[PDB]
């Protein structure tokens, strides 16, 4: 079932066999979070998923590699992820390709960068703080006391998460550790994402294209509010496919939208298919 950080979504025969389809997890979820997707690709159709591993996005795909080795050696590769799993999918379609491997098929769903670039200020660390503090009141009606930003705006991100986390407790809030963990790690991942550069790639892309961010990502980040036709992406990726899905960026791996991907995908998976002939 769950092996170091792979989840078997659905085993592979003990020979022959399609190609394998590798998910990464989003921040904040499990890989079961790609059951539905899994119930719209062909029958048979094995599936692995990547669980949360530590480090910048270029280090956890530096951990990955070599299990996506292990498991289906030069090829083909069929790499998908939705939201932050997306960027992970593609950074291990880089160092793939740089091992020399043959991937087939990198499916971003819906992971679509921020409409204009994130400053790099103490006034934007003051700010975010903020959204996060509105977003955690409303997601889980409490009362987060202000935080002090002097003394957490020369701080690291985990130094910062540290210290809001003492804050909330010391305001008289004690947090299930499942929920102080849960939420610390999406915070780094997404202070992961932020400070990564993408890689030009010169494989095949296909981005499913959601037309907004949901609420919740643009009350935390306002700039999730505007989108580029081309996700962002159309700059890195010469051969990139934009199919259009509609709904929010959160139904995107809910019925009936994941139809739309499965359906596109599906028929990606039986051109590999045909070939490996
Ligand atoms: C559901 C997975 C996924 C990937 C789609 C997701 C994960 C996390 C979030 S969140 O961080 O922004 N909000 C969570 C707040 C929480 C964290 C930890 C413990 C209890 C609660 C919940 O509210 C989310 C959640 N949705 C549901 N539903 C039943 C819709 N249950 O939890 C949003 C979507
Ligand atoms: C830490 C608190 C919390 C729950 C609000 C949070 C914040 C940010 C993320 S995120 O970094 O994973 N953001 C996602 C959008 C979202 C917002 C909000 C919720 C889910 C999801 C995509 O924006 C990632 C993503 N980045 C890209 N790029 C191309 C850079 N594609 O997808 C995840 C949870």
């Amino acid at each position: 079932q769950i092996d170091g950080f792979v989840r078997t979504l659905r085993a592979r025969p003990e020979a022959g066999g399609k190609v394998p389809v590798f998910v990464f997890h989003p921040a904040g979820g499990s890989t079961v979070v790609y059951e539905p997707l899994l119930g719209r690709l062909p029958a048979d159709t094995p599936m692995y998923g990547f669980e949360r591993v530590e480090g910048s996005i270029e280090e956890r795909a530096q951990q990955y590699v070599p299990k996506l080795i292990e498991m289906q050696g030069d090829g083909p590769y069929v790499l998908v992820g939705w939201s932050l799993g997306g960027v992970l999918a593609y950074a291990c379609a880089i160092g793939l390709r740089r091992l020399g491997k043959d991937v087939r098929f990198v499916g971003l769903i819906d992971a679509v960068r921020a409409g204009e670039e994130i400053p790099q200020t103490k006034e934007e660390i003051r700010k975010r703080w903020d959204r996060y503090a509105a977003f955690a009141e409303k997601t889980f009606n409490v009362t987060i006391p202000a935080i002090p930003y002097e003394q957490l705006e020369e701080l690291d991100d985990e130094g910062q998460v540290r210290f809001v986390l003492d804050a909330v407790s010391q305001s008289g809030v004690q947090i299930p550790a499942g929920i102080i963990e849960h939420q610390r790690t999406s915070y780094l991942d997404n202070r992961a994402i932020d400070t990564a550069q993408i890689q030009p790639y010169d494989g095949h892309v296909t981005l499913y294209m959601a037309d907004r961010y949901h609420d919740d990502a643009i009350m935390f980040e306002p700039r999730y509010a505007v989108r580029q036709p081309d996700g962002g992406w159309g700059e890195y990726v010469s051969d990139l496919e934009v199919v259009p899905i509609g709904g929010e960026h959160i139904q995107a791996i809910d019925e009936p939208i994941i139809a739309k991907v499965g359906e596109h995908m599906s028929r990606a998976l039986g051109q590999i298919e045909a070939d490996r002939t």
